[PDB]
């Protein structure tokens, strides 16, 4: 129709592009200043997840809105098939300060052959990264000096990037295969952060000890983004998606939040965590043991009044979506069933819209439209409060009045940015692993 946009597509991420042969698990967020921030995986040998690669974290931003784009760069490249895989961004309004955040495997782990827990150890009141030598025996690493299993200080000491120095020579790094000294085989999530909308950025931070809990295998960040909570008793609430697998492996989706501009963080309950089946059968995250309930990557919304939407790709063939009360911490114990919106079991994004539509609040949404990852629909979803519940806290549904077919054929992973024109941003895997497309999109378009 006169007025639509839809751009055509540009490949944002492409073979060749920083000499990555491939790449997938789009992000993207506009800051508060305006910049287009979009980080992906940069798989250096093939399109396949940890550990059959070794992957790096890239970054490109734009400064005119998406229109032309900077020539990008590494901010996390671990060693000798050490990779991290699926980022996530979210800024802190308050200090300017940008996020990213992903999930880091040591040498030769991933997510179905990760060792249990933190893979920190406490010591008189702090946790310290634990280390391991050939035979089994067990150190830590107490203000990046290795100390032996006695708290006798050794001859080794790391950096951030794990790398692993002899009397002050690096001899290795404690991710790799060959390092003398490893770090625990299993999941770690990691932290940067940028203070120049995205320019430079810090050295990873390992938060590991304060979200992942003793039972959980993998614990990952459910890429795409996070966000900050703007209304009501947790406003300022920096709220980061995740999920995690337990000792028998199935998966429940979560969010870790930060309350003091992301120094500290906790992992809230899962939607599992004495979730009501539809039948009345109560379940846990913690002993899940069937595959049915999973609920794995997500992606957060708030609501009117700052109650917050878990949208959760699962293995029901629909979309499914908790409700939490408290900003993040439980859930309420109903996961509700979208048949409206097919979910192939693939990840998905969903953002707030800051402006009305048809006088409603809404919220953008994307995923492949199919039993399969094709047919690639952005939708516009309008909030309706139908009632309230028990405990007198509003119910809000969701009306996909507006579904619009952007991507025939290959659709997998895509992550949404409302831009300051008001329009719409879309980054999404057109192809398995190679080119990562990058569209605007208006709302004149979405609603035709
Ligand atoms: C492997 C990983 O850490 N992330 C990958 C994730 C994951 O393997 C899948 O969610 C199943 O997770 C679990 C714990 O069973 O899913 C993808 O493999 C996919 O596109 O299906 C891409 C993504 O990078
Ligand atoms: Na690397
Ligand atoms: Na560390």
């Amino acid at each position: 129709v006169e007025g639509a946009v839809k751009t055509e597509p540009v490949d944002l991420f492409h073979p060749g592009f920083l000499n990555s042969s491939n790449y997938r698990i789009p992000a993207l967020f506009k800051t508060k200043e305006g910049t287009l921030i979009a980080s992906i995986d940069a798989r250096r040998h093939g399109g396949a997840d940890a550990p059959n690669n070794d992957i790096d974290t890239a970054v490109r931003r734009s400064e005119d809105g998406g229109k032309t784009w900077d020539e990008g760069q590494i901010i996390m490249d671990y060693p000798d098939k050490s990779s991290v895989i699926d980022t996530t961004l979210i800024e802190d309004d308050e200090t300017g300060r940008i996020f990213l955040l992903v999930t880091h495997f040591p040498s030769k782990y991933g997510f179905w052959n990760a060792g249990l827990g933190s893979g920190f150890k406490n010591i008189d009141g702090k946790e310290y990264l634990c280390l391991y030598d050939s035979s089994g025996k067990e150190f830590t690493v107490r203000e990046n000096v290795v100390y032996d299993k006695d708290s006798n200080k050794t001859e080794y000491t790391t950096n951030a990037l794990g790398d692993l120095f002899r009397n002050g020579t690096k001899i290795d790094n404690i991710n790799s295969s060959t390092a003398p000294l490893k770090a625990k085989g299993t999941s770690y999530i990691n932290l940067v952060y940028s203070d120049d909308d995205g320019k430079t950025w810090s050295e990873p931070q390992n938060i590991n000890f304060q979200v992942k809990k003793d039972w959980m295998k993998f614990l990952g960040i459910a890429p795409g983004r996070g966000i900050q909570i703007k209304n009501g008793e947790h406003k300022g609430r920096i709220v980061v998606p995740v999920y995690y697998t337990n000792e028998k492996g199935k998966q429940s989706s979560a969010v870790i939040y930060s309350d003091d501009s992301g120094k500290n963080w906790t992992i809230g309950e899962s939607p599992n965590d004495n979730r009501k089946l539809e039948n009345g059968k109560i379940i846990n995250s913690k002993t899940l043991s069937d595959d049915a309930p999973q609920l794995t990557e997500c992606q957060v919304v708030e609501m009117p009044n700052g109650q917050l939407k878990l949208f959760m790709r699962n293995l029901s063939g629909y979309l499914n979506i908790a409700t939490s009360f408290d900003g993040g911490a439980t859930w309420d114990e109903t996961v509700e069933k979208d048949t409206n919106v097919l979910e192939p079991y693939c990840q998905l994004s969903v953002i707030n819209y800051s402006q009305k539509v048809d006088g409603k609040d809404a919220v953008i949404f994307s995923n492949p439209n199919a039993r399969s990852r094709s047919n690639g629909t952005v939708r516009i979803g309008l909030i309706n409060q139908v009632g309230t519940y028990e405990n007198g806290e509003p119910k809000y549904e969701f009306d996909w009045k507006y579904n619009k077919l952007v991507k025939p054929g290959y659709y997998a992973y895509s992550c949404l940015t409302e831009l300051s024109n008001g329009n719409i941003g879309l980054l999404y895997e057109g192809t398995p692993s190679e080119e990562m497309s990058y569209i605007e999109m208006n709302l004149k378009y979405l609603e035709s």
